[PDB]
């Protein structure tokens, strides 16, 4: 009842660390775990970032479908 959003890119490599630095580095916030690693993701190669990356963009792209037909007549009360 509305596609939402999906990853992106940097989403894979983040779930991936989310604990892993957040344990050792017990001393951040769901903004600093996230800034961190939102660093190093941009900085992870980006070599390393394309295979995380053509997942985002997959399920994104299914999402742009998914509500381009959710407003064709996809709705609770389109069918």
């Amino acid at each position: 009842n509305a596609p939402k959003r999906p990853p992106s890119a940097f989403f894979l490599f983040c779930s991936e660390y989310r604990p892993k630095i957040k344990g050792e580095h017990p001393g951040l916030s769901i903004g600093d775990v996230a800034k961190k690693l939102g660093e190093m993701w941009n900085n992870t190669a980006a070599d390393d970032k394309q295979p995380y990356e053509k997942k985002a963009a997959k399920l994104k792209e299914k999402y742009e479908k998914d509500i381009a037909a959710y407003r064709a007549k996809g709705k609770p009360d389109a069918a």
